[PDB]
């Protein structure tokens, strides 16, 4: 149906998609202003940690501060193989991608970090209300030199 | 309102009920979930401690792995299930929780819970590729395996 309501959905989804595109392509010193893509009360961060709790960063200004820390610890980070998934909610997207770059955490030797990521992006009046990142924390351990725990899986078919 | 788009919309709806069936499969019904796949279908775990997938290739082999899964995870349930349709009528994502007893050889019995993202891609209305993404640290915990802590020194507050 070509109705004004349907057209409103399409328009919302198209604008929001451009914002997801911009986020995923933000690199270098532009990472210091990525927080401007969020609502004032917007939340961002890592949902897959070794603690099992999320590292959630609440609010535009707090997001800006993390950006400084991010840029120092992942100095040359790039996202690649970016695939964007629109959903039946014009305000909710998923992204599947890669990421790679040097990792520089105090306490560990400088390393090369690669991982596989899923990102969730929820929108409200055209800005990001909630971003969440899902990766394999084991691949981060490897990059930092931290021995990875191994699970034996006996009897698993082959 | 073309017949192509009517095709897509049908395909998408058909596929969605297969995703729903998969997510609601519990108990002894787990022994026939492999029936929802193409004969060449792949399923498995994409977030492992090795950094490579434990993929199970083929409808036959999937059926055989269900016997092992039913022994390892005897009372497993998915909950808080949110299905996401996409622009591709043959690609769905699901966010959910999962929990149950975990009963692996050589580890003490535990209670395992995790947050999951699932990817389902379809072909001729069956599942051609299923992939599961979770946090392996929570499986370590359930098995009594020590999980190391990453220190994040300058991380602000």
């Amino acid at each position: 149906e070509n109705t004004s309501e349907n057209r409103a959905q399409v328009a919302a989804r198209q604008h929001n998609r451009k914002i997801v595109e911009q986020y995923m392509h933000t690199r270098g010193e532009a990472r210091l202003k990525r927080h401007l893509l969020f609502t004032e009360d917007g939340v961002g961060g890592l949902w897959t940690t070794d603690s099992g709790q999320p590292i959630a960063i609440r609010g535009r200004e707090k997001l800006g501060e993390h950006a400084v820390w991010s840029l120092q610890c992942f100095p040359d980070w790039v996202w690649t193989d970016i695939q964007i998934f629109e959903t039946q909610d014009p305000n909710w997207f998923w992204v599947e991608c890669r990421g790679e770059g040097a990792i520089v955490f105090p306490g560990y030797p400088r390393g090369q970090y690669r991982n596989h990521f899923l990102h969730s992006f929820r929108f409200e009046n055209g800005l990001i209300k909630e971003q969440r990142e899902f990766m394999n924390p084991c691949e981060q351990f490897r990059s930092l030199g931290i021995e990875v725990p191994e699970v034996r899986r006996d009897g698993l078919p082959s």
